[PDB]
């Protein structure tokens, strides 16, 4: 991007990382500029940056590595007194010793014992007692993104040692802390009444005039129809696999296999393994190309299918010939006694997927012109907020049943965390 707008909030963040002791949590909603400012922040700073994420797909997308692979953490709940097999390699140790800045994308998805373990490994590597071995830490993401649900034994082992299952519940945050900065500008659009509604929902202060609005979105006839510009936000995998499958059909189906070269982890693949399409299929772009004219999340309709090309008419009327795209799986290594990234593998596939319906999870980070929300009756805290944040307007939302005060379940650990640091200096943890 030679396009980047640099806002007051971004410069505020760069001012503070300048002081090598300042950890920073960079937060903001979808379309807030986070991953674009992330790239801005690697280039503009000194520092030896390392870029990690809690999942392969987020790692690939941010162009870093998983936290587990970088730091060699077995998957599972880890108490402070669970002992670590900590080796890595001579390249890895040496990379971590040169790291001047650790950047973690999608931090709200980091179950806090992960943070503490990373802290243990970096004290053992630097042979220091300082938090994170002194490494400076920038954290990116959206607080009100739902963290991954903790399994049976997970909450078991861990509840003994943690007051919470959110990333800021990490024990290290008793010994260190971080500033907070909200990215407030939504570049693709600006719609104040709707975003106010969303913020009243997430803070559990919400008018009867707002509840009137929410009951309007009900249209049961549309909700039950798959011929439309609307994408169904659904909670669970298989309702989507069923909607996207049933609309596809058996008629005139083209199938396109993924291609893997060298080393790619199965869970880091952010595209279809077997892409099954037909003229008429409804689809969504998986990558940003400003030159071709598509963004990740852009919806269109297939108008033709060839071997190496897929032609799609998007909702903005443009027509785009999609070609296979290649995703690169990297890792950190030494070249010339400098820590640099290197490609260890690849996966190649057309960057589209069937879009009649998308999970709440796979749609993390995205917004659409038109959406169909399913009030799932039984509800989990913050769920209604998530579902509605997938739209860009109020008037673009359609609910399958009335939206009721019942459906609004606050997450109070988040409102308080938010409430505190907002009055405590935009800082949380030990000063
Ligand atoms: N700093 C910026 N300046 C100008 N436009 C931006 C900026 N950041 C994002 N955009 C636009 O908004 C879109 C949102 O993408 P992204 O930066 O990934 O936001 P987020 O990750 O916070 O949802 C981009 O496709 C881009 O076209």
């Amino acid at each position: 991007m030679e396009d980047m707008i640099l806002t007051e909030e971004m410069q505020k963040i760069m001012n503070l990382i300048q002081d090598d002791e300042n950890n920073v949590f960079v937060t903001g909603k979808a379309g807030s500029g986070k991953t674009t400012f992330l790239k801005y922040l690697i280039e503009k700073s000194g520092k030896n940056c390392i870029v990690a994420a809690p999942t392969g797909i987020a790692a690939i997308n941010a162009g870093g590595v998983t936290l587990h692979s970088l730091f060699g953490i077995p998957f599972g709940p880890i108490t402070p007194y669970d002992r670590l097999e900590n080796k890595f390699s001579e390249y890895k140790v040496e990379c971590l010793l040169k790291m001047e800045l650790l950047i973690i994308d999608e931090i709200s998805m980091v179950r806090p014992d992960i943070l503490d373990t990373i802290d243990r490994k970096l004290r053992w590597v630097y042979e220091s007692d300082e938090p994170f071995g002194g490494v400076q830490v920038i954290m990116f993401g959206d607080l009100f993104q739902l963290p991954p649900v903790t399994k049976k034994q997970e909450r078991e082992i861990l509840s003994d040692f943690y007051d919470g299952f959110f990333f800021f519940n990490a024990l290290v945050f008793k010994r260190t802390g971080f500033h907070i900065v909200e990215l407030t500008k939504i570049f693709r659009q600006t719609e104040p009444e709707f975003i106010n509604v969303l913020n009243n929902i997430r803070n559990y202060q919400v008018t009867s005039d707002e509840l009137d609005l929410l009951s309007e979105l009900k249209d049961r006839k549309i909700s039950s129809s798959y011929d439309n510009e609307y994408i169904h936000i659904c909670t669970h995998k298989a309702d989507v696999e069923k909607i996207n499958a049933d609309k596809l059909g058996e008629q005139e189906i083209r199938n396109y296999d993924i291609v893997i070269k060298d080393k790619f982890p199965e869970s880091s693949i952010p595209c279809d393994l077997h892409l099954k399409l037909r003229v008429g299929a409804r689809v969504m772009s998986l990558v940003n190309d400003s030159l071709k004219g598509y963004y990740n999340g852009m919806l269109g309709i297939v108008t033709a299918l060839e071997d190496n090309v897929i032609t799609v008419r998007m909702d903005n009327g443009r027509t785009i010939k999609f070609e296979r795209y290649t995703w690169s799986n990297t890792q950190y290594t030494l070249k010339d006694n400098e820590c640099v990234k290197e490609e260890i593998g690849s996966c190649t596939q057309f960057p589209l997927t069937l879009a009649w319906a998308i999970t709440i999870h796979k749609s993390q980070g995205l917004t659409f012109d038109k959406i169909i929300i399913h009030v799932s009756h039984t509800f989990c805290p913050g769920q209604l907020y998530v579902a509605l944040s997938r739209c860009r307007t109020l008037e673009g939302i359609v609910s399958d049943a009335f939206i009721t005060k019942q459906m609004i379940i606050p997450e109070y650990a988040l409102i308080d965390f938010e409430r505190a640091y907002k009055s405590e200096g935009n800082y949380y943890g030990k000063r």
